[PDB]
């Protein structure tokens, strides 16, 4: 599922993403914008053998599982593929424990070097919230 950028804004704040430890909603479609373009099915395999997924581009190292990242983590306990469905809460959910790790949205790296710092509400502009 790719998302529109108002659809995609509304489930968030559905999901309770709005203001999120102090994330404004522009700052999570920002980020998803940058890290999949809205695409629910992206996955992008990184050098350390790891491999993020989803809309959010959740990484196999810490999150999630995907059965071939040895010596790795799966603290939101779910199959990494569970974070590719068109029903983005398990990506949400997860991302909400990923945002409290103590580094913020600093963990998205897209987010940091293109959202951080930049008119983040403009995101959500026009959208029907
Ligand atoms: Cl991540």
């Amino acid at each position: 599922k790719v998302f529109g950028r108002c659809e995609l804004a509304a489930a968030m704040k559905r999901h309770g993403l709005d203001n999120y430890r102090g994330y404004s909603l522009g700052n999570w479609v920002c980020a998803a914008k940058f890290e999949s373009n809205f695409n629910t099915q992206a996955t992008n395999r990184n050098t350390d053998g790891s491999t993020d997924y989803g809309i959010l581009q959740i990484n196999s190292r810490w999150w999630c599982n995907d059965g071939r990242t040895p010596g790795s983590r799966n603290l939101c306990n779910i199959p990494c593929s569970a974070l590719l469905s068109s029903d983005i809460t398990a990506s949400v959910n997860c991302a909400k424990k990923i945002v409290s790790d103590g580094n913020g949205m600093n963990a998205w790296v897209a987010w940091r070097n293109r959202c951080k710092g930049t008119d983040v509400q403009a995101w959500i502009r026009g959208c029907r919230l």
